[PDB]
């Protein structure tokens, strides 16, 4: 049976063949290949569960899929209509929503970017590369960022296209402010780690209910 | 500490409830199973799930369903629990699902809602009932299946409900899952294809035309 691992099966002896070697911290020393350590607690293991980072493909074929060159210069290439999953007319599929008071949101990023999911989505669901996963400043391990919605604001609401190997299909919410800019504005704040351990904490109390 | 009910809800959580049968917690089939998935992936999916966030059982029938007395039924979003843009529409499409795409869903074949392999339970918005087991065959409801021929659905972000956040994708299939599997469109995947984790990827989706 196949066993989790790092690389796939086939692609030893040299599973980093035709990679540039940089820095050890991450995978076949590129960064664009995300970290070596994964997250060891919750919620981020459980986040990470699912994800086979490059899918059946070796380092640099997944490369030659996704990014310009598999040369230490190339970048990912993005899907588009900001990645939102495409209708049978080869439209978007979203639609302006408001963000309700008391809404976790969650985030691998800096807080210049403008690109949320709802707490606890499985990275496989975001159709994000391997390098969003790379930690940036160490208050933040694996620039993940957790917020809870504070005031209401509209964002572009929509389904995940497939991108990256993985199969998306997770909810992305596109800000029209950068989340910095939420948060000066009292619009976002942000969780500790401490605020996101419950699993109570993940359930919705401020949806109402009918009648 | 994780734990079944919130801490507020003792030294007597199931008041109201009438206890009906112990396979179910306080004896109410609409509360969900005792027992939980132990297992790879069911495990995985309910590792967030506060079944009644932080209300009690009462509380929580009360605010779902039309009574908490066992004649209550769970009530359900508007416009199929799509997630309502500004103006109140549903946001979706139609939208065509490629072969290859493994898709999951908790309820029987005469149903049309799926969802994509491994969505967590909280992004759902189902009732804990859902995870109630009708065939021995298939433990907590849950059926895997991949497309193996492309076919057109509604697809779209989930509203939040039942004391859930929501915001995973549904499909909504025009045809039941019995006559997608009938006509060939979709198969059934037996857990081994699914345990493990290359299996949750995507070799189906081609990259960018360079
Ligand atoms: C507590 O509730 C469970 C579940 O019952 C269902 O849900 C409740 C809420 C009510 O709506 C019921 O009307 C529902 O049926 C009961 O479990 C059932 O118990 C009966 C009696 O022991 C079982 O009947 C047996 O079934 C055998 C075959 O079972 C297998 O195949 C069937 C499909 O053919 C499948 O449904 C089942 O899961 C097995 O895989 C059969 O050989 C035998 O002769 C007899 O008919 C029935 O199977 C049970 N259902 C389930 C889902 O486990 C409990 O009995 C009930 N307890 C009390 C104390 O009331
Ligand atoms: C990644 O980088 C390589 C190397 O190029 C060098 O680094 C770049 C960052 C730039 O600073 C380049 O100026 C620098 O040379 C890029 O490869 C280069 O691509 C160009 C365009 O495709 C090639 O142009 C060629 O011209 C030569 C003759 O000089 C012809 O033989 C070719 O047929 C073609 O016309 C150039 O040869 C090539 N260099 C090498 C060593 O292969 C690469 O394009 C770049 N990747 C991305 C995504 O930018
Ligand atoms: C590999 O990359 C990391 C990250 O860029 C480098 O770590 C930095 O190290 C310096 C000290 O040398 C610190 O001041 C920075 O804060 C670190 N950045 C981090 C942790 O994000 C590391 O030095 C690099 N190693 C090699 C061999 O190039
Ligand atoms: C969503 O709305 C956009 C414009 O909205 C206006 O400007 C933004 C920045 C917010 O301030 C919002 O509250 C304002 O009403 C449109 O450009 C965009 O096309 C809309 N998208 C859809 C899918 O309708
Ligand atoms: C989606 O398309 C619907 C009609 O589609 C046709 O009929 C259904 C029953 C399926 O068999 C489908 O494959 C066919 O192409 C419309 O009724 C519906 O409004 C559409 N939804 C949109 C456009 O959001
Ligand atoms: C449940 O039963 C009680 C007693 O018969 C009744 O008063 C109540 O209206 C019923 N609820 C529903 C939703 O029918």
């Amino acid at each position: 049976h196949t066993e989790d691992s790092l690389f796939p099966a086939r692609c030893w002896p040299d599973p980093c063949a035709g990679i540039t070697f940089q820095n050890d911290t991450y995978v076949c020393g590129d960064p664009r290949l995300g970290p070596v350590v994964l997250p060891q607690k919750f919620p981020l293991n459980n986040e990470l569960r699912t994800y086979a980072r490059f899918g059946a493909l070796c380092p640099a074929e997944f490369l030659d899929k996704w990014a310009t060159d598999v040369a230490p210069n190339g970048t990912y290439i993005y899907p588009p209509a900001n990645g939102f999953a495409l209708d049978t007319e080869e439209q978007p599929i979203l639609g302006n929503a408001t963000l309700p008071v008391g809404m976790k949101l969650d985030r691998f990023g800096s807080e210049y970017g403008t690109f949320l999911a709802p707490l606890g989505a499985p990275y496989i669901e975001r159709s994000l590369p391997p390098s969003n996963l790379n930690t940036f400043d160490g208050m933040y391990p694996y620039n993940y960022h957790v917020y809870q919605v504070t005031k209401e604001f509209v964002v572009g609401l929509g389904p995940i296209a497939p991108w990256f190997e993985q199969p998306g299909m997770g909810t992305q919410f596109v800000t029209y402010t950068n989340v910095l800019g939420l948060i000066d504005d009292g619009y976002l704040r942000r969780l500790d780690e401490s605020e996101y351990a419950a699993k109570v904490e993940y359930s919705n109390p401020y949806t109402p209910g009918p009648n």
